[PDB]
């Protein structure tokens, strides 16, 4: 159950929009190659492994 979003610099978050249609907001890692780096990045996230990789 994969989604793509976007990311904010900011916050270090993903923005994805569920299969409900809601924004859905949830935390980019720490980690340098999966941390958001500009804002409105792609990001992703994996629902079914709770994983996260911002750009
Ligand atoms: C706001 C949530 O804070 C959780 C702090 O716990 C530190 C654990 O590191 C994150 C592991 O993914
Ligand atoms: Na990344």
């Amino acid at each position: 159950a994969k989604y793509t979003g976007k990311c904010t610099k900011s916050k270090n978050e993903c923005k994805y929009k569920n299969d409900a249609g809601k924004d859905t907001f949830i935390k980019c890692p720490k980690f340098d190659n999966k941390k958001c780096t500009k804002d409105n990045n792609k990001c992703t996230v994996d629902t079914y492994n709770n994983a996260v990789d911002c750009d």
